[PDB]
């Protein structure tokens, strides 16, 4: 299979393996050309990533942040 369109948005690859436990802090980018892509920063991994919105722990977070 081929690759998605070009690259512009901040988030591109999402790793749902993350969990609020190993998550350090949450962050979001209000990019105009793109939608609201929720970013984050892992602990045990020590790095910034893009968390999945369908996550089990983020589903509660996203529900409180805005529903």
């Amino acid at each position: 299979k081929p690759v998605s369109l070009s690259y512009r948005c901040p988030c591109r690859f999402f790793e749902s393996h993350v969990a609020r436990a190993n998550v350090k802090h949450l962050k979001i980018l209000n990019t105009p050309n793109c939608a609201l892509q929720i970013v984050a920063r892992l602990k045990n991994n020590n790095r910034q990533v893009c968390i999945d919105p369908k996550l089990k722990w983020i589903q509660e977070y996203l529900e409180k942040a805005l529903n």
